[PDB]
């Protein structure tokens, strides 16, 4: 959810409506459905680059998998 989300940190990147570092979750729900979390689950945890741009987002290592995927599924639902 929302407060799990910036407890990871996440939230120093990306935010609900503009863009940051990262995109907005709101432009990330826009590309993506539930069909994809898997896919994203992946891309947050060991990082990387070139979907919306040049700058790499960190791996996240040491945050649980299953935490991750909360995050996921919450982004996918702001439209
Ligand atoms: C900067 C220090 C970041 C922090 C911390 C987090 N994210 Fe991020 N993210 C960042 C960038 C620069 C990008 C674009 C990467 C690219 O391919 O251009 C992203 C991307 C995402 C995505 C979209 C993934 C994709 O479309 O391939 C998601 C869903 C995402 N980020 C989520 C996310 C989560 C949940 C974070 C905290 C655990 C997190 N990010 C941190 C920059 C940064």
């Amino acid at each position: 959810d929302e407060a799990l989300a910036k407890a990871k940190g996440c939230m120093a990147c990306h935010a609900i409506d503009k863009k940051l570092v990262g995109p907005s979750y709101k432009d990330v729900a826009k590309k993506y459905t539930e069909a994809d979390v898997p896919k994203l689950v992946e891309k947050v945890k060991k990082g990387g680059a070139g979907v919306w741009g040049p700058v790499p987002m960190p791996p996240h290592p040491q945050v649980a998998e299953a935490d991750i995927e909360k995050i996921v599924r919450w982004v996918l639902t702001l439209k």
